[PDB]
């Protein structure tokens, strides 16, 4: 079938496997940090909203080990990485600091490693592998830079804070990948726990697990297979425009500003711009009662809230495309399912399947059939975030 099954124990096997023939010593330690589904909180987290994502046992893995000579050296597996494979560059100092270019994965890993707060850091051999799809909507690049800044702290231990490091990888997305992120996907990677959900406030910065591991209830995600050139461009496009509208209203952010106030303050604001602005309020609202629907094991109303965002992300904020919502009214469509929406930054990627458990193998022979491109499939549970082993 479309379904991927993790592989975890099968990643970290080829990771060590290729590190003792790429090196010619066996390596020092592990670590991991997964890719995200978010469940419900769409283009909330630049807009100090809240989000819900969950951790997935898609990850990206480092095995590794200190050198002595100050230069680091990688080499990733992962099929879909861009040429060469390999890179090697000296640590930065006060005197040269790393700079983006070629080949585009490193530059996740020497952003991270040019804004790693603790100091003295070493240099290191790793080998990078993946079952993230690489840009498929699930947080590849996050999921790197966490692992790397994870490797790192073996390295040099940092004295930081969650949110510090989430802070640091999100620099090196914006820096180094020029991709002006939110803090969410960084979180997640690093804060995710199995068996639930994480609730993050994007002001506050106060985080809830919520557990999410009732047998009964099913995550499945459909990667879709397209990512549009809209993908790239229109995130910072939609991202300036959230601004405007809380500049024009006199509020710090949009977290600040509630939908009564927005209806009424419309002349201050462009048409448009107070259509970005009403999925943006609207969907903070959602997610909140989205996480008190799950405490209470409400998934209709978690659902209703999901189908919801969805229709706010393709009419109100548009970032979704033909082929996300047809991924959707697939999924609706089936008995069992109480919700489907895009996750993600929209314009190609996954979508989200909320539904009873043992409705999914029915959405598995019926999206694949029903779907114009090539589905793939994740039936995903609840997963950790970074980790470590030592070896
Ligand atoms: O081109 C794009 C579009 C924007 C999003 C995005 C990419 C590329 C960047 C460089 C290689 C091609 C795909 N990669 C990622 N993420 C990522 N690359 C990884 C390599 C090894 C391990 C984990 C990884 O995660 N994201
Ligand atoms: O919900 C939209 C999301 O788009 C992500 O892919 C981006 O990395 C996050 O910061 C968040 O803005």
């Amino acid at each position: 079938a479309a379904l991927r099954q993790p592989q975890v124990a099968e990643l970290l096997a080829e990771a060590r496997r290729a590190f003792r023939e790429e090196f010619g010593a066996e390596p020092e330690l592990a670590v991991s940090a997964p890719g995200r589904v978010n469940l419900i909180g769409e283009h909330t987290d630049y807009n100090q909203g809240l989000v819900l994502p969950m951790a997935l046992e898609l990850m990206t893995v480092l095995v590794g080990s200190p050198r002595k000579d100050g230069l680091v050296s990688l080499l990733t597996t992962s099929e879909g990485a861009d040429e060469p494979q390999r890179l090697q560059f000296p640590l930065p100092t006060a005197q040269r600091s790393l700079e983006p270019g070629t080949p585009r994965w490193a530059n996740y890993v020497k952003g991270v490693i040019q804004y790693y707060p603790a100091a003295p850091l070493p240099g290191f051999s790793a080998v990078v592998v993946s079952s993230v799809p690489l840009g498929g909507g699930l947080s590849s690049s996050a999921s790197l830079e966490v692992a790397t800044y994870t490797f790192l702290q073996q390295l040099c231990p940092d004295s930081g804070t969650i949110a510090a490091r989430a802070q640091v990888c999100q620099q090196a997305e914006h820096s180094f990948a020029g991709m002006p992120c939110g803090i969410m996907d960084q979180f997640i990677s690093l804060m995710g726990q199995k068996g639930h959900a994480l609730l993050i406030d994007c002001r506050s910065l106060e985080t809830s697990l919520v557990p999410l591991s009732d047998p009964k209830l099913a995550v499945l995600i459909t990667n879709s297979n397209v990512r549009h050139s809209l993908a790239s461009s229109e995130y910072p496009v939609r991202r300036r425009q959230c601004e405007e509208v809380a500049r024009a209203l006199g509020a710090a952010s949009l977290r600040e500003v509630q939908l009564e106030e927005l209806e009424a303050a419309r002349d201050l604001v462009s048409k448009e711009g107070f259509r970005r602005a009403r999925h943006v309020v609207g969907e903070i609202r959602r997610t909140a009662q989205a996480a008190a629907a799950l405490r209470r094991g409400d998934y209709r109303a978690f659902g209703r809230l999901m189908v919801e965002s969805h229709r706010s992300l393709r009419d109100d904020y548009e970032v979704s495309c033909p082929e996300l919502d047809q991924l959707v009214e697939a999924a609706l469509a089936v008995p069992g399912v109480y919700g489907s929406r895009m996750t993600g930054g929209g314009f190609g990627g996954c979508t989200v399947t909320l539904l009873e458990a043992s409705a999914a193998p029915h959405a598995m022979r019926h999206i694949q059939e029903h779907y114009g491109g090539t589905a793939t499939f994740y039936l995903s549970q609840a997963a950790d975030g970074a980790k470590v082993l030592c070896l």
